[PDB]
């Protein structure tokens, strides 16, 4: 009880920290995919011209 | 929820971007086809003369 | 039982999230294909003229 | 005998739990593949038009 | 058995979905070809006149 | 011997399961190709008319 | 000598067991590849028609 | 040796299967070309008349 | 908090770095596509002449 | 030295095995290409007739 | 910063390299098209004579 | 304090060492990608010619 | 310092090795493309004759 | 050095092999084009008669 | 000094052993790639014919 309470809180802290890092992963990939959709659209135009 | 929201928006952004690139493809081909109709009309005149 | 329940729900959440992202993929491609049908129709006209 | 019995049962419990999580994996992928068949069919139409 | 059943059904669903998209491809092309027969018939008349 | 027997059988089960999924892949593609032969035949008619 | 003999034999047993599992892997993949050759042949026909 | 033998045979099976699918491709095209020779002969008559 | 702060910043740095590399990908492809439009236009002229 | 010798030989065995599988790949494709040359020749005749 | 600088430059190098290869593609096609205009002009003379 | 100081410095040393190895990774890949852009440009020319 | 020096050099060695293999890739493709330009030129002649 | 030497040679072997296959492609097409020139010459005679 | 000397030598032995195994990996892949260049050349011929 008394000893694990500082620890549980320490864990809530760590988990939220983790959520933070995770929000950043989602965004990172938002960029990466935004890149892929656009670049693949350029290849699509190549086709219309062909 | 919280982490995927920046990502969903990032995606709306990417999709609209894509629409942009696509509007440009349509126009590009407008030019290409405008070219083909006109040039084929010249061949048509060749025929009337023949 | 008790520990995996928050987890099962967490998973239902993730799966539905995934369905969301998937609905967006279908639409994205709706746009891409809508583009291809139209642009290929322009090439079709090129042919009628030819 | 006496000490491992609560444990064997605990294990049957865990294994069934695992089957549960596994049924969910199959479904998750059902969705993912359902997505791939449909989206690849759209590319197929692109071809018929081409 | 138990885990793959939701999945098999999920697949039947996807396949039928696919048949749907396919019926649409056939029709799309019905239009495209209907276009080609008619337009080529116009060129045929051009010939009779010539 | 004794421990791997439930496992070997479990594997025969899995493999047969796999054959099932595979029979479905063959059919799926039967549909996809049936689509391609027919649609390409429509393009063939376009040619006869041309 | 005396203590490791039951063990060496136990190991020969395990290794042969392993060969068994391995023969099954080869076959499993025989099926998977048999699938790929055939399915890719269907795509080949698609091409001849095209 | 022992594990790859079921596999080699599995492969001979797959290859022969493939030959089957291939014989069908040849025939399919026999039909398609038979179509083209005949239809182009009709255009030939058009010319004799012209 | 204190230990992950140098790390978060390190990540912002990395992400921006990534945006840089990405801007370069877009341009690279600008060149590649610019190439395809122009070269396909040359084939278009071939047609007008034909 | 003594322990790796059974292993080196085991490897020579595996590599030769691999050469076997590879000879089969070459042949498989011999068939596939033989198919493509012939089928494309049929399309060539279509042209002579046209 | 420090590690990606040799890399950015390496990329500028690669891109310029690419421009080089691209200038060569344009020329290659200059030749190919120069060929088509001239050869199609010969067919044009055939017509004047006819 | 006194014992960990030689160690902290030892670590700064190791980290910088690591940066070194990392700068080399970036360059290595600069080469690999430079290779891919150029080689893919050659395939691009193949297309213009086609 | 002392332990990583044999290693850095070992790496320079490996990288140069890699450049070697890469020069060979460029050439390999030189051949492949040389093949494509020439073979596509033969198809070009087919056209002039047509 | 020592390990990549058997490999470099193995590659020279493969490349030369490739040249072989390539010489065969050139010839194959020699036949195909020889076919097209001759067959198109027959159509030319058709014209002289017309 | 005295105890680690048999060990250092034992290590030189092991490392050289390792070089041996490594030379074999290079060759193994020589075969695998030799396979890929040749097989991809066959696909190249398919194209020339097409």
């Amino acid at each position: 009880a008394e000893g694990d309470d500082p620890a549980k809180a320490a864990f809530d802290s760590l988990q939220a920290s983790a959520t933070e890092y995770i929000g950043y992963a989602w965004a990172m990939v938002v960029v990466i995919v935004g890149a892929t959709i656009g670049i693949k659209l350029f290849k699509k135009f190549t086709s219309k011209a062909s």
